[PDB]
């Protein structure tokens, strides 16, 4: 597997973990390592480099609050436009599956 | 903006191509027309991209190529090109069922 293709499939996760709502850096690692049986374990700089360009984009906005040991944290949230994004990402998926299953297809024909 | 960034449609038409590749081996002109088919005329590749593409998979050993019987030339998925592309639909199907458990997860919660 090459970069691309481990990074393709961390930002569709990533989007669809931000579309169930808000959510913090290491709260994703937490969900995503969960949602996997304990097998992938996010690196938090991944997720930095990607929400730095996500934000930039629009996707995904910002916002600082509290946390439970007294600190502050900035939480993520999904924007209308990323929400936009996040179905066109599902939508290009599903076209791709679709080529290959036709490529199949027309083989066996 | 909204719109699929080309990082992510770099490693959509890198899938299709490998694939294609795994079904038979192929030359450039027939791989264009092939694509064109199965995507009902929405995905035209243009060759000078699959030049690029297949440069750097050449390089990294996962295609080749050779001379058919003008001659056409053709490529092929090498034997390290097989086993990466079972790598990658293994991980496929193990990031759909995390995003599945991922939404089940969040339905539970409500
Ligand atoms: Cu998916």
């Amino acid at each position: 597997i090459p970069k691309e293709m481990l990074r393709a499939q961390t930002n569709a996760i990533l989007l669809n973990v931000l579309k169930q709502g808000d959510n913090y850096v290491y709260g994703i690692i937490k969900q995503v390592k969960e949602a996997s049986n304990g097998e992938m374990e996010l690196n938090e700089a991944t997720l930095y480099t990607i929400f730095k360009r996500l934000e930039k984009d629009g996707i995904i906005s910002s916002y600082w609050g509290d946390e439970s040991q007294g600190g502050r944290r900035k939480y993520y949230r999904l924007t209308e436009i990323g929400h936009e994004n996040m179905r066109l990402v599902s939508e290009s998926w599903s076209r791709v599956d679709k080529i290959i299953e036709n490529l199949e297809a027309n083989k066996k024909s």
